[PDB]
C-alpha cells in the first residue's frame, strides 16, 4: 500500500475542490487521451464525472467517490471487474492546481490537474519531483495535449457507476 505513506492535503476542504479539472499529466508504470473532472461533494463523497474524447465523441462517466474517515482520501469502490480505487488529493491550492495519487491493485500512480492552461513552470516541475518520489522515471510520465477535451456527452455515451 504505497499509497498510505502519502499526506493527503492538509484540511482538504471539498467546497473549494469543487468544480472544473483539466487533466495535464500522468506518472504510472501500468503497461485515447485527453481527460476532464467534474467534481460535485455530495454529503461527505465526492459526486465525479470525467470526460473523455474517443474518435471525436465524448464519453462520459459517472462515480461517487466516497469518504474515508481521513479529509483528503477517498475510495472508488470496487464493484465487478473493476477493482477498487484508492484516491488522495496531495499538493492543491484549489484556484490552479492539484495533485491527486491514485492506487489500484497495490501500484501507485500521480496525476497533475489544472484549472487552466498552461501550467505554472513550478507546478509542473513540482509534479515531477513527486512522480520520481514515487518510485517512477520520467518515462514513465504521460504530458496530455493542451487541446481535445470535452465535457458533455448524450445519453448514449454515458457511463453511470452510482
Ligand atoms: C475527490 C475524488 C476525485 C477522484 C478523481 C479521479 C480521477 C480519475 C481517475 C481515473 C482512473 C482510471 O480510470 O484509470
Amino acid at each position: 500500500s504505497p499509497i498510505s505513506t502519502i499526506q493527503p492535503k492538509a484540511n482538504f476542504d471539498a467546497q473549494q475542490f469543487a468544480g472544473t479539472w483539466l487533466l495535464v499529466a500522468v506518472g504510472s508504470a501500468a503497461r485515447a487521451e485527453a481527460t476532464t473532472l467534474h467534481v460535485a461533494p455530495q454529503g461527505t463523497a465526492m459526486a465525479v464525472s470525467t470526460f473523455r474524447k474517443l474518435d471525436g465523441i465524448c464519453w462520459q462517466v459517472r462515480q461517487l467517490y466516497g469518504d474515508t474517515g481521513v479529509l483528503g482520501r477517498f475510495l472508488l469502490q470496487a464493484r465487478g471487474a473493476r477493482g477498487a480505487v484508492h484516491v488522495v488529493v496531495a499538493e492543491t491550492d484549489y484556484q490552479s492546481f492539484a495533485v491527486l495519487y491514485l492506487e489500484r491493485a497495490g501500484q501507485l500512480s500521480v496525476k497533475l490537474y489544472a484549472r487552466s492552461l498552461p501550467v505554472s513552470d513550478s507546478v509542473l516541475s513540482g509534479f515531477e519531483q513527486r512522480v520520481q518520489e514515487a518510485h517512477l522515471t520520467e518515462d514513465q510520465i504521460f504530458y496530455f495535449p493542451k487541446y481535445g477535451f470535452c465535457e458533455a456527452a448524450d445519453q448514449f455515451h454515458v457511463l453511470d457507476e452510482v
